[PDB]
């Protein structure tokens, strides 16, 4: 409506989507979780797993807040992600670019909270040779910021989700785990956090 | 015409295609139907169906109206979708990005009714293991707004179409049903609607 | 060309490539030719034919005309098509997006006659089951405006043209017929013309 | 550096990369050569050859000159090709879009001489049926302007050799020729020049 | 943050990403190294190797420097590579475009030192006919500037890395060397440096 129209004019004014929305040297906290939907394929030769998954990501951008009293009815807006700052999360062991399956929009509410929930297909490097054993194969999907350390971008995970995994796949899901690590590199004194999702699966029968 | 050109210059003036055209607390009603054109392939190993279908979407955008008496002769205009708000409808169970096959333009008439009618190829997760049986395989093509709840974007469904299904495919179309649902999610305050097209089909040569 | 450079500055000024250049209730006539160059492949399982063809499309855009006396020497110019209104021609039974193989330019002369001549590869739905028989397979390649009716866009066809068919294909091009129809739809008062190119072909072996 | 920065501000001023930089009725002479690097594959069923080649293209853009003593040290610059007018050269018998393998930058020196030297992968229509015979298969890769005739764009060849042909492929070169022609087409009163690279090759062994 | 935002406004104002940041008598030194992460596939028929690798590239762009006291808290910023000058490094023997697997961002600090660390998947021409043998197959991945000679772009290599190579690939990484070379072409007075990465590998047994 007219109030959203006006809201967009205001927020866009000096907004720079290339600048991480830190304030007073405090990190932007980014919440992150992966829901595995489908294992599409495994390449036992080239050691690759092909997966479809749902990412849940959220963080606050203080430059995107407003008073609902100034914009009655407007509690949250749908925004193209290209028009706002987004975490530069990399899939560490991807061997293909992500194919984003869903509209590239984020949800923003009046306290500046952003929710971005893409469904994604992507291939990853993985030792899939256990895929026929009862042990099964174990694949790690590792994500983290490519250019921001812990003190700029504080990546945290939220509860994992398996309810969405399709039941009719030829791969059975035996276990999925999530953990947050902080790793140090010779380059820098600050750590870089990453969230790793560990999937254990096997062929049915 | 010269009047159509004047009309673009006005309909552009304060229009933001990123903003859903709700008015006065009222949701935008979006009518939606799918017509199955062809089942291109089934992947029995990976559980995927590859379909070409024609979507009919229409809604009213009250910011896109004009008096015909001011712009005489202009009953309607064809507008690239990137110049107007369009519903962020997503295929919930798709495993590939949609490939839009037709010009990305929408028809808009003087009372702001918009019609966007793309043809699309896309692949969906589906249990196709029964494709070789008499009862066939059943696939749910489930669509809904990715970000807009019911009270902003009121998704309604209109009468389907089977008449466009190509007769020479190796897949016999045994039926297509469509239903609108609406649920609450634990995440959010407002309910969300979706329209699901259920397609049952089998290989003509299954025996 | 200095005069050419001035002509571009001037022509752009009030030009809107989204506006069909009808004038005085008259439809824009669009001449449409298709020259089949090569049948790349047939998929007998999925019922698809993969073709390379040359489209010739011309029409007059009255907003693109100029006085040659004002721009001496400038009789025709070569212009990116993205800067011009172009007919929204759809391939009705295509199952892939068109791959345009040639520079995306159109010729425009001083009376505003545009010629756009892309070479295109594209896959179409087709019953190719008879391809190995003596009768061969028949594929219809159907095109028409997606959003403009007859009184706005008058699609006219030109000579059938088989001369570009490569002679070393494994497919023998029996013949190519063509027809224009004005189809009515329940939705609308006005008909929408389409041109259909019917291609009959068979394996040389 | 600083002089180069100042040069850009001047050069960009009225520059239109959509406008062929002719002058005084005279064409823009464009030199062209092709050096074949590798035949990647042949498709005997669909009659296609997949090649990687090196184009050497050069021409004079008279709007891109400057006095070197006005910009001391600046004798040539690397410019993205999207900023420049470039010849609208097409591969007449390509069946795929060209895949440019190298940075899209052209060298431009102070008298307006432009060199653009892309390495390209591309598939062409070709009768490759004789590939396993002694005489081999002969493919013609034909290039020319898509929209400019002889009197606007004077395409000339320069000599090339086969030095860059990779020696460890499964194909050997039996013959290579490269020639410029000037033909009339049914459409136009003006001749259009082309350059054709004719390669004859066969499977080793 | 507010100071990062003011920093972007300031830099953008005069920055030109098309100008190489040389100064009179000083080339831009560019540091370069390749870490092989995985050999995805070898094509023994067409002579291609498909590899995933991490490039580390750095250089100083004096135009990107700022005074830290004018921008307290801001020691470094993440910048989209498309906003800055980047070395035009080409893969000499690549037969496909690079597929960049990581966010296209570089780290820039207050001295104007730019670090760009992309993960890349790319296919190269290589004689892999020895891959099943004892001595294995040897591939040269050759990189260097496509258009800048030594006195403009001083390409230099740094310490290599094998640590990242995946231990579960079917290919056993035997040896890896890197060398910086300087080559003259008949065309040009000035030499063009390249860094070449030599990989020896074999199928596991
Ligand atoms: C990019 N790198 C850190 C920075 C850094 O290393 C670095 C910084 C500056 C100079 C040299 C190296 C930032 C956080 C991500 C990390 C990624 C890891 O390297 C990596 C690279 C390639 C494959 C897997 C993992
Ligand atoms: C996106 N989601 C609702 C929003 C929401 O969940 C949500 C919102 C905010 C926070 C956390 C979750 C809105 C309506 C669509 C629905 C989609 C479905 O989840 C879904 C997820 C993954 C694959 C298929 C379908
Ligand atoms: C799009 N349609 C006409 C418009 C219209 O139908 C229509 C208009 C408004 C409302 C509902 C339907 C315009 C001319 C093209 C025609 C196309 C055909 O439907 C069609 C759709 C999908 C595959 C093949 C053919
Ligand atoms: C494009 N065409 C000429 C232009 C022209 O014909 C033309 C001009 C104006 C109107 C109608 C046709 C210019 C020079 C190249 C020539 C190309 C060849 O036809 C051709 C067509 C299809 C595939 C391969 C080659
Ligand atoms: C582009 N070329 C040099 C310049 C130059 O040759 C050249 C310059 C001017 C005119 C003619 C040729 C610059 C440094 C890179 C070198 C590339 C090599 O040729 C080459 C070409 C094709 C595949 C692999 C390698
Ligand atoms: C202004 C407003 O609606 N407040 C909410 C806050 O309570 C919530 O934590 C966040 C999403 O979790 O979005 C915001
Ligand atoms: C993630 C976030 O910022 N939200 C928190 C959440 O713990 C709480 O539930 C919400 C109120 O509903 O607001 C606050
Ligand atoms: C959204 C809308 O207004 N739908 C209209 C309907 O009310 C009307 O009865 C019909 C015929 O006039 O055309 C359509
Ligand atoms: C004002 C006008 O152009 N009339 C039509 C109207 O009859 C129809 O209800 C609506 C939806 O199709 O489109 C408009
Ligand atoms: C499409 C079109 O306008 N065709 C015209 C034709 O009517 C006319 O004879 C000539 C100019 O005299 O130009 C051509
Ligand atoms: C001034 C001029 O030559 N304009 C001609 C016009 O007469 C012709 O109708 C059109 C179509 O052929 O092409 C052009
Ligand atoms: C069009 C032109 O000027 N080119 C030639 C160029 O090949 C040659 O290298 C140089 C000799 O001075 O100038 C001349
Ligand atoms: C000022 C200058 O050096 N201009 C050169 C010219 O000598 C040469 O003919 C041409 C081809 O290299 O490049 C340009
Ligand atoms: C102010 C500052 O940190 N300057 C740094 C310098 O210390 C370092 O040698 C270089 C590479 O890291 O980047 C620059
Ligand atoms: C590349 C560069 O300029 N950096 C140098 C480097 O030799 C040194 O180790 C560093 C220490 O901070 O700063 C300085
Ligand atoms: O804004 C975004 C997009 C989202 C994509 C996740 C991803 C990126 C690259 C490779 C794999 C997955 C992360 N943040
Ligand atoms: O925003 C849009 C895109 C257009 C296409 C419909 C679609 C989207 C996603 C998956 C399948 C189909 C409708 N509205
Ligand atoms: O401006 C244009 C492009 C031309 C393309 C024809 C086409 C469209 C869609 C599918 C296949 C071919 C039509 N008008
Ligand atoms: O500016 C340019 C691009 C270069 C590409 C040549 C080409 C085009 C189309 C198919 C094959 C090769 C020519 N001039
Ligand atoms: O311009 C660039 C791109 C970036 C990546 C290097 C590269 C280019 C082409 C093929 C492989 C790798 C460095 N500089």
């Amino acid at each position: 409506g007219e109030f959203q129209r006006k809201l967009y004019k205001e927020l866009v004014k000096n907004y720079n989507p290339d600048v991480i929305p830190t304030q007073r040297d405090r990190p932007v906290t980014v919440y992150f979780s992966l829901s595995l939907l489908q294992i599409m394929d495994v390449d036992e030769k080239n050691q690759v797993v092909d997966v479809v998954f749902w990412l849940q990501m959220s963080w606050t951008d203080h430059y995107l807040q407003w008073n609902v009293s100034e914009y009655p009815g407007v509690k949250q807006v749908s925004v193209p992600i290209s028009s706002l700052w987004v975490p530069d999360l990399a899939a560490y062991n991807a061997i293909s670019k992500p194919e984003v399956l869903t509209p590239q929009l984020a949800l923003v509410n009046s306290s500046g909270h952003v929710q971005y929930l893409p469904s994604i297909r992507q291939r990853f490097s993985c030792d899939v040779s256990g895929v026929d054993t009862e042990s099964g194969a174990t694949c790690k999907l590792k994500f983290g910021s490519w250019t921001h350390h812990s003190r700029e971008l504080d990546l945290q995970m939220q509860e994992a989700d398996i309810s969405g995994y399709i039941p009719y796949s030829r791969f059975e899901l035996v276990g999925v785990t999530q953990k947050r690590s902080e790793r140090f590199y010779e380059c820098c004194k600050e750590p870089y956090p990453d969230v790793t999702f560990t999937v254990t699966f096997r062929k049915k029968g």
